[PDB]
């Protein structure tokens, strides 16, 4: 792991913002979110993005962030 | 489609797919659903999705282009 950054909330979804680096040595963007249960066990959804389509991940994701901030201010 | 504000799909040059949705609840909420959709070597799809609803959309944001600014900087 090159970063890591742990993100609470005031709900029991946890989100995990990773950046590691692979063999060839590139690096990797790592989204988690984990969720607690009543039980006290966690589900977890991961997704992984590889430097190379890093500016295009980012590029869609501010576009559809920017759908729910528009909303919101309005 | 009725629930569904805003959707795009990103292909990639490898086994890596992405939707970016944003989606509408009952009352109205707008909230964010990132999927990847990842084929594996023998041809059927795993898919992981994530969704970030409207309390922590600004802090979602921030927190993702840190983490990429980090990957900015790195290249
Ligand atoms: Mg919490
Ligand atoms: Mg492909």
């Amino acid at each position: 792991e090159v970063y890591s950054e742990k993100m609470f909330t005031e709900s029991e979804r946890t989100y995990f913002m990773n950046v590691k680096e692979n063999r060839k040595g590139d690096y990797f963007l790592n989204i988690v979110e984990s969720k607690r249960s009543p039980s006290g066990d966690f589900e977890r959804h991961s997704i992984f993005v590889y430097e190379e389509n890093m500016n295009e991940f980012e590029s869609n994701l501010l576009k559809a962030i920017a759908v729910i901030k528009q909303k919101v201010s309005t």
